[PDB]
């Protein structure tokens, strides 16, 4: 079974996701993590291509599923009386990008291109998926130090991606839109451009630019860091009040601030050695 088949390690983390376990698979000695979810605080279900009555977060996970990696793969799920069990990849070594920034403080613009590029490609690869993640953040991203890779990790608040109004959101309130705030209403896309602004911004600056309903709602972007010109001109544009006036994917890829970015693994080189 389960039990057989992994040695599980230390508790990694818990919170809103569940609880989050270092893990080896028993066979290869493939370094895994262990999520276990309980069913009562499953509230989005989902069905597999079979037809079996999944979380949401399995079903996301599978669509996914690639050798593109640039987001999680899930790896196997159990099924137990209470909760379910998910084995995911786990990188080593490994830090996330919350505490990558907390001990780094803002990091340099070329480091920031490097990691906000990946994070674009990886939620590129979501959407062309027909998977929406609704809490891309710090805290959500993987960095592979080795190889200079991120990975964006936990669709447990995600949703399968839509051209029509979501009126449902769990994700993280600091990273969601004025728009959800104020009529509780969202666009996928331009939902997802808001929450790339306030991650880019953290990356440059190391907090995130709003703590309140109220800052979220003005949208005054003011900037603590030295932070240049182009930099500056992207962050305001993916926080743009008016859904309507975001920059699309291929906008933010084209801006003058992405343009020669780092390889992964010069970036591991150069800033991760
Ligand atoms: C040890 C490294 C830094 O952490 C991890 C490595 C591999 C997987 C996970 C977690 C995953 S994967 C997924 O789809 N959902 C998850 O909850 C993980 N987390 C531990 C809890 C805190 C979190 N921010 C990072």
């Amino acid at each position: 079974p389960l039990e057989s088949q992994y040695q599980v390690g230390p508790l990694l983390g818990s919170g809103g996701f569940g609880s989050v376990y270092s893990g080896i698979r028993v066979s290869d000695n493939l370094p895994v993590a262990i999520k276990h979810v309980e069913k009562d605080r499953i509230s989005d279900w989902g069905e597999l291509p079979n037809g079996t009555r999944v979380p949401m977060e399995v079903v996301l996970l599978k669509k996914v599923s690639s050798g593109f990696s640039g987001v999680i793969r899930l790896l196997d799920w159990f099924e137990r009386p209470d909760s379910f069990v998910l084995i995911l990849e786990r990188p080593e070594p490994v830090q996330d990008l919350f505490d990558f920034i907390t001990e780094r403080g803002a990091l340099q613009e070329e480091l920031a291109r490097s990691f906000f590029w990946q994070v674009l490609e990886a939620v590129r690869h979501c959407h062309n998926c027909g998977v929406l993640h609704r809490d891309i953040k710090d805290e959500n991203i993987l960095i592979d130090l080795n190889r200079g890779e991120l990975k964006l990790i936990d669709f447990g608040s995600g949703a399968l991606l839509k051209d029509t109004v979501y009126t449902d959101f769990d994700g993280t309130r600091v990273y969601s839109p004025p728009e959800w705030i104020r009529y509780h209403r969202y666009h996928g896309r331009s939902a997802a451009v808001w929450s790339l602004g306030i991650l880019l911004y953290d990356m440059v600056c190391g907090d995130i630019p709003f703590e309140h309903d109220e800052e979220i709602i003005r949208g005054q972007v003011f900037f603590r860091q030295r932070v240049s010109s182009e930099c500056q001109h992207l962050i305001r544009w993916c926080l743009a009040l008016r859904p309507s006036d975001r920059p699309t994917f291929e906008e933010i890829q084209n801006h003058p601030w992405m343009q020669d970015v780092l390889l992964p693994q010069e970036t591991a080189e150069i800033h991760l050695h």
